[PDB]
């Protein structure tokens, strides 16, 4: 079988992509955040504290005729970011465009953290890492993805996401119309729960390619993208009045400039960010300063490929026994 889903980006900026997911009998249709760096199924429920809802639209698991409480199981989770949220845990029937897993854990929220209560368009996510992260005690839970793995006609998805415009999750199937030329396969550690991958380096506009390891993870749930601060710096450097600015808590440029693009290496092949892509806006409403995609990681402690880069591929995450990841150009 295969699924196959529109993803719309939240806000002007791309900050966030939001998927429709049916949950329960008869379906609720919840707007949710696919996250390749994380690993739990968790929604916004009738359970959650009333204070801490703002738009959300709610699972309510007392009229789904397939809810079953999950007797003992809660969950707790925690964000790079600093977000996180907690609660109990239901099974019940999801699917996603067409592709349908029964006995999924769902996990219901009873407390979040602010940054989820003023997204009043996410409605929860759903995690696609691997499973081990999953932070349900005392019995740990499986992904939406790995449920459905057996029935896939192929163990993988993609992921096609738009600049300031629609895309695509795929469950099961590489359509060959969404990108050009072929895709570059790389080799994927899950030692750490993610789709780690090496690139092999990077460009700064027309620049010279440095060839360079750079390890870090393919996450659609991270809006930037954050490398080590070398190469963070040579790229802001090709920027006229770019600074590093710690009130801000980054790098900022005058929104006037003109931004390069940014290349990194997949194997041989090269992806291409358009320096527009790089552009997220005053850092306030009315200021002429604007804020950079591209950050230093050395705060987090881990090189995070975000929306900024994953935007620009058609990407493919391959599920099988030896997991890869794939990037083509489109
Ligand atoms: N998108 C989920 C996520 C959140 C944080 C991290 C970090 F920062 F710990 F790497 C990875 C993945
Ligand atoms: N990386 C996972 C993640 C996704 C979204 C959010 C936000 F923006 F909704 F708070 C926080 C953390």
């Amino acid at each position: 079988s295969t699924g196959s889903a529109t993803t719309t980006p939240i806000d002007s900026l791309d900050d966030a992509y939001i998927t429709p997911v049916q949950i329960g009998t008869p379906a609720q249709t919840l707007n949710l955040d696919f996250d390749t760096g994380s690993s739990d199924l968790w929604v916004f429920s009738s359970e959650t504290t009333a204070s801490e809802v703002d738009g959300q639209t709610i699972y309510t698991p007392s009229k789904s005729t397939t809810a079953k409480l999950l007797s003992g199981a809660t969950w707790s989770i925690s964000y790079g970011d600093g977000s996180s949220s907690s609660g109990d845990v239901y099974t019940d029937t999801v699917s996603v465009g067409g592709l349908t897993v029964t006995g999924q854990a769902v996990e219901s929220a009873k407390k979040v953290s602010s940054s989820f209560t003023e997204d009043s368009t996410i409605d929860g996510l759903l995690g696609l890492a691997f499973s081990t992260l999953n932070t349900v005690s005392p019995t740990q839970q499986k992904t939406f993805f790995d449920n459905a793995k057996a029935s896939l006609d192929s163990p993988v998805f993609t992921a096609d996401l738009g600049y300031h415009a629609p895309g695509t999750y795929n469950f099961g199937f590489i359509d060959t119309t969404a990108y050009t030329g072929s895709i570059t396969y790389t080799a994927v550690s899950t030692k750490q729960g993610f789709w780690e991958w090496t690139s092999t380096g990077y460009a700064v506009g027309s620049g010279t390619f440095k060839s360079t390891s750079i390890d870090g993870i393919a996450d659609t749930g991270t809006t930037l993208l954050y490398l080590p601060a070398t190469v963070v710096s040579a790229y802001w450097a090709q920027v006229s009045g770019a600074k590093s600015s710690s009130s801000v808590g980054g790098y900022v440029f005058p929104c006037s400039a003109t931004l390069p693009s940014f290349t990194f290496g997949v194997g041989s092949a090269r992806i291409v960010i358009p320096g527009d892509y790089i552009d997220f806006g005053p850092i306030s409403t009315g200021s002429s300063s604007c804020f950079g995609g591209i950050q230093s990681s050395a705060g987090i402690g881990i090189n995070i490929f975000g929306d900024v880069a994953l935007k620009a591929a058609f990407v493919v995450f391959n599920g099988a026994t030896t997991p890869t990841l794939g990037f083509a150009s489109k």
